[PDB]
């Protein structure tokens, strides 16, 4: 809610194994003051599959990796037809997160 929101375009509601998905983002700053540096993680609670930056890095779950635009992309690439669940998470550097849960094949 502040200082800081994520917006997200819209994304499918299933996905087949070996498919990536494109999900595009932009970080919005809602207020006068707080964040210069940012970071994003993720961790998958559903389902097998793989998550990658605009940059080409693969997330390793729980790391925290330089966000470096304020608009970017990301694509998950399924490793299976089971259903798929997780989260990313936006943080800056004053203890703010926005947190974004995808949900495919449920």
């Amino acid at each position: 809610s502040y200082p800081f929101t994520v917006e997200v375009m819209p994304v499918p509601n299933k996905v087949v194994k070996g498919q990536t998905v494109e999900i595009r983002c932009e970080l919005k700053k809602e207020g006068d003051f707080s964040g210069t540096l940012y970071t994003i993680r993720y961790f998958q609670f559903e389902g097998e599959g793989s998550l990658k930056m605009d940059n080409g890095i693969t997330f390793l779950p729980n790391d925290r990796y330089l966000l470096e635009n304020e608009k970017f992309r990301l694509y998950y690439t399924a490793a299976g037809d089971e259903a798929h669940n997780f989260i990313v998470v936006v943080e800056d550097n004053f203890s703010n997160s926005y947190e974004l849960e995808f949900d495919f094949n449920n």
